């Protein structure tokens, strides 16, 4: 497995570990979310169902994965153009 | 740090370890691209110079993090939605 093999499995294996605990085993609830939140990205976010509503994009009230990566990419290019710009 | 915030880094990691041959340090080349796909996408893929035409968003002829990382994020998605229908 390649290192952009492994990230992207990390991805899938992070939503996973949440997706799980309550209603759809493919998707987050709000509350599912929370927990993702506070335990994988601690200190990013009301806040919580803030989020949910911005990143569903279907109207589901829940976060599938095609809106969770799209969500995780734009955490990651927010990063990287930052240091890109500190860069001169 | 968390699993996710690992992810995210590596997938920057990856992306700094080829787009710094040539050109911009903050882009990759067709010449880029191609080492960066048989070594970290393997099998996925003429094909090289069509890749970098599908994801240049700005035509610059080159892929930026933003480009590449939308194009990490729907191999992602894709790889996910086809084990969620095998499962029924
Ligand atoms: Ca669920
Ligand atoms: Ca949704
Ligand atoms: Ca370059
Ligand atoms: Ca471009």
């Amino acid at each position: 497995m390649t290192e952009l093999e492994t990230a992207m499995g990390m991805i899938i294996d992070v939503f996973s570990r949440y997706s799980g605990s309550e209603g759809s085993t493919q998707t987050l609830t709000k509350g599912e979310l929370k927990v993702l939140m506070e335990k994988e990205l601690p200190g990013f976010l009301d806040a919580v169902d803030k989020l949910l509503k911005d990143l569903d994009a279907n109207g589901d009230a829940q976060v599938d994965f095609s809106e969770f990566i799209v969500f995780v990419a734009a955490i990651t290019s927010a990063c990287h153009k930052y240091f890109e710009k500190a860069g001169l």
